[PDB]
């Protein structure tokens, strides 16, 4: 009863972010992780617009809300904030593609656009020319930074959710290229990888958690966002991930002090592609992706979510505007919006 506060929204999003991280990490060790948890929260909420019955409850309770919670005004306000000119101006894509034989309730069509600024398309689902149209659209929407998103397409497909994002930020305090020297990145005991190491000597907000044997450090982005980098102490990553709760994050933000750091960070590019069906399956959101889904708020005809791809790409370089922090082994990071607190990105860099 009543649109949730902004604070409910920032708490739910963030307990959803970390639980999602925790599941991806469980299901694929030794692999790079990169996703935008705010984008997934948003795409589910958009879908909750058309979800009735218990398809609805699974989504809300998965995202972190009361069954009878009202979340839309809140999300609208938030995206409005992130998608502002003083922000990161994120090159993004969120398409909804339904079989063309389905008369969609054109109120759902209206709402998802004003509230979530994400377009929905009615399309014919022959496997061939339809994957092209979609992949080609994703390409456009991200300015060629996410090419050929979808791999295959089953014949019987009726509803495709696509969610894709590319990010490359400008640093507040830029690295000097003439400090970038090739170095060894110890991926593990038996594996070495030559990476270009950016080095900066300056003042950064910093903290050595030894309650969790690891280092934490903030890098500020141009558009009022910051990267939180978490460097585990020698071979303690496993346990670190276990201790990766919204409560720990807050402990860390309280503990950072602005210090002189000798900072060594690899320039890198990573990516993550995720099938939301198998990932959200553990988070309790299951019906939505299965024959008996209630989406009668999308169309009076039968319908469920046939496939859902989320893909995020991050590129980190030096551009552009004492304790040593040397990330020459696998580390965690996240990128948070300074004004809202919203976790835009979480990530793990194992293979730069």
């Amino acid at each position: 009863q009543g649109a949730a506060s902004s604070h409910k929204l920032a708490e739910a999003n963030t307990d959803f972010a970390f639980s999602l991280y925790r599941e991806l990490a469980k299901s694929s060790p030794d692999k790079n992780i990169f996703f935008s948890p705010v984008s997934i929260s948003s795409a589910l909420a958009m879908l909750s617009l058309g979800a009735k019955g218990d398809t609805h409850t699974q989504i809300l309770e998965g995202l972190g809300f009361n069954s009878e919670a009202d979340i839309h005004q809140g999300f609208q306000h938030l995206l409005q904030t992130l998608n502002r000119p003083k922000g990161l101006q994120l090159k993004t894509a969120n398409g909804l593609f339904v079989d063309k034989s389905l008369k969609l309730l054109d109120s759902f069509l209206e709402d998802s656009k004003k509230l979530y600024q994400a377009e929905a398309f009615s399309v014919d689902f022959d496997p061939e020319e339809a994957k092209k149209q979609i992949n080609d659209w994703v390409e456009k929407q991200t300015n060629g930074k996410i090419k050929d998103l979808l791999k295959d397409l089953d014949s019987d497909t009726v509803l495709v959710l696509v969610n894709a994002i590319y990010f490359k930020g400008k640093w507040k305090k830029p690295f000097d290229p003439e400090n970038t020297k090739e170095e060894d990145f110890h991926v593990d005991e038996k594996t070495t990888v030559k990476v270009p190491m950016m080095s900066q000597k300056g003042k950064f907000y910093y903290y050595h958690d030894d309650e969790l044997s690891c280092k934490v450090l903030e890098l500020p982005y141009k558009g009022n966002a910051s990267m939180l980098i978490i460097l585990p102490d020698e071979g303690g990553l496993q346990h670190l991930e276990q201790s990766l709760t919204p409560e720990t994050l807050s402990k860390w933000l309280k503990s950072l002090t602005r210090r002189s750091v000798e900072l060594y960070l690899p320039k890198f590019k990573i990516e993550g592609t995720y099938d939301l069906k198998e990932v959200l399956s553990n988070l309790g959101i299951t019906d939505l992706f299965s024959p008996g889904a209630d989406l009668s708020g999308i169309t009076e005809e039968k319908l469920y979510v046939s496939k859902a791809v989320h893909k995020a790409v991050l590129e980190v370089n030096e551009e552009g505007t004492p304790p040593e922090f040397k990330a020459d082994r696998p580390f965690l990071f996240l990128i948070r919006e300074n004004k809202t607190g919203s976790i835009l990105f979480m990530g793990k860099v194992v293979n730069p």
